[PDB]
């Protein structure tokens, strides 16, 4: 039902841990 969506690109993920992995992917450098 409820995903964890990327605030920056609006991609729906499962886990909040993946969002943190995801968001830092946008930074790239970190
Ligand atoms: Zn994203």
């Amino acid at each position: 039902m409820k995903p964890y969506v990327c605030i920056h690109c609006q991609r729906q993920f499962a886990d909040p841990g993946a969002l943190q992995r995801h968001v830092r992917i946008h930074t790239g450098e970190k």
